[PDB]
């Protein structure tokens, strides 16, 4: 079981990941989803992997909904997509 869980979802990358930035990439586009080097659309933020990000300059920005790569790695495992938000970096 290998399905595409992330199907043209978007993705960007803060603070600091694992295993790496291009890793992590990588099983995004193998997953059939899209990343990018920077967020300008806040407005539609979709997910953002931080795996360290002060949760005070996350409210102080309030447009951030940063995961941890748990969630990534985990919803790879089960084939399906898991709820970042119990696997988040948030407030």
């Amino acid at each position: 079981m290998s399905s595409k869980i992330f199907k043209n979802c978007v993705i960007y990358i803060n603070g600091y990941t694992k295993p790496g930035r291009l890793q992590l990439h990588e099983m995004i586009v193998l997953h059939g989803g899209k990343f990018l080097h920077y967020l300008s659309s806040k407005k539609t933020v979709t997910h953002i992997v931080a795996s360290n990000l002060p949760l005070k300059k996350r409210i102080e920005f309030a447009n951030y909904k940063v995961v941890s790569p748990d969630w990534i790695v985990d919803s790879v495992k089960e084939a399906r997509l898991l709820p970042w938000q119990n696997y988040s970096l948030t407030s």
